[PDB]
């Protein structure tokens, strides 16, 4: 119950491996995801080395309390993982093979700028703090890094589960810390968004544009203002459940643009009626006739500019 | 507290069994359900063998700490089950009969394509990782697999609770994994859905069609747009509380179809009034008269096509 | 420790008793309630019997670990109760007086058919599984079954806390199980419903009926459709927070009836205007005049039929 | 680890004290509040008495496991408090001074009848169960009862933290129990309720009264019904998030009164138009003219009557 | 397991240091934030001092149970922190280098008066209570006080993590308490508020002002009342999820001002129409013409006055 002694000066290499069993509860708003996986750890301790000819065992199994085990922690977790040691095996040369099954709520930030067409990289940071007698450094056993085929996140396409092999070694509170990066690449399943959000939101906007084929100010006010209410009501219905994002998103820009179009269409309706009442029906009619083409064209162009700037 | 030694290299057979006591909290959105049940386990540990004559007892009872117990875990669980060992009984041959009462939040995916007429198969995967000394394989004791008659999920008809007897044995991180599939088949109780969701949503749509028995553009705009508001408001009220499904559902298709019908009815109302104002009341009136038949017929037809494509 | 040995063939009788300290968190939607109470247990274990003269003590206190204690569990709980043993006392004849203070989330179904005029019976099922050496049977002492006077559930009148004295002994997985039914009878405090939900809901409906004292189709469309919106908006405001009930409720029937009345009133308004425009103002006016009496009378009758069928 | 012995058949007096460190999470709907405080306990155990001369120390410090400590529990708590023993000190006469720092979610009912002008008394009930060897009685060390000056509840003025010195001793499950009442008096500081809820809710109602200065039935229907929608919509926005209170509140009475006024104003608008259309414009105009004074006067008076009946 | 005996009058100095690893879950409404960090503690216990020649070791490692460790607690936490001792190291002179990794939900009040342009100072109060034998005083080494570069709070700019070096030593329950103030300075990311909340809410208000370029009372009622509905609906959509603040905020003042403007615009519309109908179209037209300038000018001025009073 002291770290293994160094054969030559060099630090202890703790070989790691994460194997995803289950991925669930991806909360976009909280920027957290819950994960259930295996953590494999391999290190050599020659104090645990033995001759198989005299000892007469394949490998010696130990209790966690019995031997020295490195303290591997996660950087980006809410609280410490719920871990359960599955097996500890010691080969004759002193190579300890540790395996545990853990569940953790991982805090990983998400970029919503290209939502719902976005893709994300979920991070899991492994960390080990070096001891007095010797430095501890992390490594990746690529054979022991993977994911269950059945691993699923509803609404996401799980691309890959890989690790950045070279650790980030640095000093923290007068000790060396070796940090590893396990990445889960996911891409969103944006299909339903079109018939479910895009298309009914666009219909409401189009209904407001019928005020360009009418001269009735009462019918026109009822058209643009009632559709503005239906727009807001629709947005309450299809609300992300996510408190507003501090940065400007593609989706956010378009919604802003739609509120601007409701305001501009009211201006038009207001102008047209005032010109008609102010004995100028030539200007009133030409503005209305222009708007019939102007409104959809400006909308289509501004939308293309936005789609281009974001993607 | 090491696995029982093999006589002739044979793997240890752990006879399982799950008996549902309570099933509750089925969260459609989270694709999770909470379960309270019995887990029965039986295996032979000859190290515990005794002679009932010298012992004076025909069976021996042990504390979990006292003997070796296989590490049975569930694959699709949020965290490890809250288990409480009920009884451990050893017969003279050294056959252990283990029983525990556990509670677990099981992650099982759900297909909402045929909602609310859907049926689901809930899975519970039992798993055991083999040891260095010997391999461990799972088995189903069919006499120990069942459910309490009083087991209920509000709004579901619990068809059956069975297990796929042949385990899925496979290699993972250089060891054998014997996995079992326990299945809970449930079918939805969709009656209340007709008077609560379907009919009041259909009435609102029908109200919009009264604009085909009017020539008043002000009354017509008020009809189609106010009903569209009422539709959205109704949907906010009867909202599933489920963030939108990534795939297209039967329900989703119909709602989309309804939003399209609100838009088409506005087009009609817009066309009719423009023709009237453009000195063509013959065409205006014939379009309106056609819509009176067209709208319900196309709706009934498109609905049958949708019902066919989904079921 | 193993169970106490019997002279009398009859199994071991464990005298139970539950005393409610606090009742809180009654979730109508989840059909769960949280409870904090005392669990009293009594049984004779002659192995513990002593001579108070030679022992020098009239009563002996033991640690739960020290003696044999029956495994009492609850059938309808989310997870096993958080229990804390308060006292264990042994009398010279070997009688054990066990007492613990527990907290549990109890799953008890609720029938909303007569909501908000309903009354409910909350169940707590005590269970004990028989050992191999001897069978174990539960008993109630209704002196030991009670509740704190200050026990409260907001919006409910806590009638009684009692137990069904005859236990339900039955075989499960080749062993006997003696089950007790503890019942908490509660009745709803429905006063607030009239001034909060029922009267404002009736007012909106009556507003729609003023369309029978008008000939203005624009004012009439605005009356029936705007009130339908206000009805839905009201229902969003006074929403039960309960996902729709799979069965037909009294409340559910009436709400359905109200949506039907909104649709029928639109039909009337539509018919009246079409007859007027189709040079038939005699029929139009007689339909409107009839509706003035028909609508409230049919509403009052249909409501009485519903109230009768449900109560 | 047995209770201290009585010299002359006296019960053990446990001197208590609670010192509020933090008060937070007051949930009006759940009728719970979370508290972080110090619990001080003092009692005389002569088995711990010593001669400071021979001992060399004026005070002795012990580990909780080392000595006998009374089991103090809380009556109205969700689960048992998270406690941590800060210090245990023994003086030469054997007077024990125990101190712990605990956090608890206390269930204390709230009376909303005078909301938002209400004041509440939060209770914390201390309890001790007497033991076989001797009876245990609670006492208040008033020197050890207080609160941190920085203790705050957002939207409340924390008046006082005091205890009812005379304990409530009584029998429970054949043992005497001593109960103490700690009271936290709070008064609601919700000044912003006037500009945030009261004034916008009144403006909406006043807008409906403008239909008494109009003869246009279409404009009037649009005024009273649209404002009724805006009223409901406003109430959805400023919703307490508290499921309806079973009893009639001051706030509840006024909201009811407002819904009645919307209905009465519709009746007026309906009557006025019907009289006008039924060739009686003298009565129609006199009713409208009356309403202009009647409506605000009846509102102001009924409001005063309500304010008087509740306060 | 007694405090170390000093020769010097001065109390024991415990050098503290907090290092933020993760900051998450900042709940504006609850005025709480969750934190994951390192707690470093340094003190000298001469009883631990050793000859490293005789000992053979330059540093000694101890288990928390093995040695005396000061009881460091947090003042403003929900429950005591979930701590995990990372390392304990002793040098030949008796210096203890303690390090733990803790997670805590910190209660820190927030001032919303200047929201969404606000900045906040989050507090973490460290505290140590002095023992019988000697007083214990806290110290800050600002070298050890830091934060991970990757520490983030969505929508906030984390300015600095620091500590007020001079501890607040005071008497509590006849003992000394040394308290340290750790501060996290954050400033809000208000950009998205302009296009998401400010601008669309203004557009709706402006739409209501078009009622100053119309004489149609039906169109005007529809304008002012429908926009008031859209305003409320918008506020439901962009709702903070925060129950109203007991104090008057900048945002709160403006929203109140907007509701006043909706009411004043209704008064105008009502006055205009009544003057027109009361054969005075000169006054009606001059009031309308004035409002066109008055309304935006009064709005712009009142807004500047509010912005000045709050900032
Ligand atoms: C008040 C009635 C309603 C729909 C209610 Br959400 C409205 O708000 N505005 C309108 O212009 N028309 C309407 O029908
Ligand atoms: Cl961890
Ligand atoms: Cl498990
Ligand atoms: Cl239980
Ligand atoms: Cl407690
Ligand atoms: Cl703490």
């Amino acid at each position: 119950v002291s770290p293994p002694p160094p054969i030559a000066d060099e630090p202890l290499t703790v070989n790691t491996g994460i194997y995803l069993i289950e991925s669930y509860s991806l909360d976009d708003c909280a920027e957290t995801f819950k994960v259930n996986a295996f953590l494999s750890l391999s290190w050599k301790d020659r104090r645990l080395a033995f001759d198989p000819v005299r000892s007469g065992v394949r490998v010696k199994t130990y209790e966690p309390e019995a031997i020295w085990i490195p303290e591997i922690r996660f950087v980006n977790v809410e609280n410490a993982r719920d871990a359960d040691v599955v097996d500890i095996s010691v080969s004759p040369d002193g190579t300890v093979q540790y395996l545990e099954r853990f569940s953790a709520r991982v805090l990983s930030p998400l970029d919503f700028r290209r939502y719902p067409f976005d893709s994300q990289t979920l991070h899991i940071y492994l960390i080990v703090r070096s001891v007095d007698t010797r430095n501890i450094v992390l490594a990746v056993d690529l054979e022991k890094v993977g994911k269950n085929d059945d691993v699923f996140l509803t609404g996401w396409d799980i691309e890959s589960f890989t690790a950045v092999v070279k650790p980030a070694n640095f000093a923290l509170e007068d000790r060396l810390e070796s940090k590893l990066d396990y990445q889960l690449r996911i891409s969103r399943q944006y299909f339903s968004y079109i018939p479910n959000i895009i298309l009914p939101m666009l219909f409401i906007l189009f209904i407001s544009w019928t005020a360009f084929w009418s001269t009735s100010y009462e019918a026109n006010v009822t058209l643009v203002v009632s559709t503005l209410i239906a727009h807001i009501a629709f947005n309450i219905l299809v609300e992300t459940n996510c408190p507003k994002t501090p940065y400007m998103t593609y989706t956010g820009a378009i919604i802003f643009m739609i509120y601007l179009f409701y305001f501009v269409a009211v201006i038009e309706v207001t102008v047209q009626h005032y010109l008609k009442v102010e004995s100028q029906p030539a200007r009133a009619a030409s503005i209305t006739r222009a708007s019939r083409i102007a409104f959809p064209v400006v909308f289509l162009l501004a939308n293309i500019i936005l789609a281009f700037l974001f993607f």
